[PDB]
């Protein structure tokens, strides 16, 4: 993969229309896109998300497990992989799979509470220590490599615990083998087991992310690319972990490109602030010995709304950000999300910033 790494991020949700024919024209619209933006890569969606409720319940691909809700994944790949001369991920979630309700979920320990549940401003996530929801995960990540083609895959941020997850029996019973003394209450309460606690759980998501990304492997071949999706906080707080299950350093290691959220609005920063959070966030990766090599920081398009009407950010305001993260050194950087519908950012205030090709 040559320097420098440029992204585009893309939702197929868009893409999408019950008229096959204006389902043509659009994908026609998005390939021509990509290629005028001429950049390197981009993180394409596998999974469809209409309503934004943190769940999949289908998907753009045929397989065993869940409903297809149109064949499109492999179609738009092959394209943009041939006409539009970027590099494919297939952009897939870790655990939020709407599969049998017998397979386990992750559950929080709410506090003055005795029975775990599920929270509501959560990803709604299976949970990685019960081994059939391994199984069928794995299934779904086969059934994507079996019938389309790509370069990489690109993990979900869906991949995070709380201190106060997973409170489900099965992690229970995972920690309790792994040596682990007490109640989950207990334990994160614990000062010789508490950030002991966390690691195991960040090592955990992290082995199921390579469990899944060998079986891709095992069908599409070795040359396949990892990248997945890290909060900015474990990543300029590290001591975050404890509440994330993510590992920097871990990240690094373990995956191609680790991509970065580097999304001020998302994380609550002040518009007057945003620009120093990002030299901040900047000034910690390369603080860090060629951790920028093997990272990418990915900006915000839109600035996401709890209402659900998110609020696109200016074309210049995208553009500036790519420009501030050039002048700190960084050179490998993409965007989430895009809209071709509306030229949203718009290609010609972008590109001067984000195309190594440009003029
Ligand atoms: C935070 C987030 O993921 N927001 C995305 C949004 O950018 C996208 O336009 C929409 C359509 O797929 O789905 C939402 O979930
Ligand atoms: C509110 C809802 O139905 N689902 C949300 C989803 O919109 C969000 O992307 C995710 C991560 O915060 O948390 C889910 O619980
Ligand atoms: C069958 C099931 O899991 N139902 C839960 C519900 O109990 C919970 O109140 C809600 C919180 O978001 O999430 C749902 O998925
Ligand atoms: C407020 C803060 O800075 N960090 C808190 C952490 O102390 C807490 O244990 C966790 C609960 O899930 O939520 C984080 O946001």
């Amino acid at each position: 993969e040559k320097s420098p790494q440029r992204i585009m991020h893309i939702d197929l949700d868009y893409v999408y229309d019950e008229n096959l024919q204006q389902m043509d024209r659009n994908i026609d619209v998005l390939i021509q896109r990509v290629k005028d933006m001429q950049i390197s890569t981009v993180y394409l969606q596998a999974f469809a998300d209409p309503d934004g409720d943190g769940l999949v319940k289908e998907v753009w691909f045929p397989n065993r497990l869940l409903p297809m809700k149109a064949d499109i994944f492999s179609r738009v790949a092959w394209q943009l992989r041939t006409r539009s001369g970027v590099n494919i991920y297939a952009w897939m979630p870790v655990l939020s799979w709407d599969l049998d309700p017998t397979l386990t979920r992750v559950k929080y320990l709410p506090t003055g509470e005795k029975k775990a549940q599920i929270h509501p401003e959560q990803y709604h996530r299976l949970s990685p220590f019960d081994d059939r929801v391994r199984a069928q995960v794995g299934m779904l990540y086969e059934d994507l490599a079996g019938h389309a083609a790509f370069d990489g895959i690109l993990f979900h941020d869906d991949a995070l615990l709380s201190d106060y997850e997973d409170a489900s029996a099965p992690a229970i019973t995972a920690y309790q083998q792994a040596g682990f003394s007490g109640s989950l209450s207990e334990i994160r309460q614990n000062p010789e087991q508490f950030k002991q606690w966390a690691r195991f759980k960040s090592r955990a998501l992290t082995d199921f992310t390579l469990e899944l990304s060998a079986r891709v492997k095992a069908i599409r071949g070795p040359h396949i690319k990892t990248a997945r999706n890290i909060f900015a906080l474990p990543v300029i707080q590290p001591e975050s972990e404890a509440w994330f299950a993510q590992n920097y350093a871990d990240f690094l290691k373990s995956y191609d490109w680790t991509a970065i959220m580097a999304m001020p609005y998302l994380e609550g920063v002040a518009e007057k602030s945003a620009d120093q959070w990002l030299i901040q966030l900047t000034n910690q990766i390369k603080n860090i010995p060629q951790a920028k090599d093997k990272s990418i920081l990915e900006l915000q398009a839109q600035n996401w709304q709890k209402n659900g009407q998110h609020q696109a950010i200016s074309s210049q305001q995208l553009a500036h950000w790519m420009s501030l993260l050039q002048l700190n050194g960084v050179k490998n950087y993409g965007y989430y999300p895009d809209n071709f519908l509306h030229n949203q950012p718009e290609i010609d205030l972008i590109r001067p910033e984000f195309s190594t090709a440009w003029y």
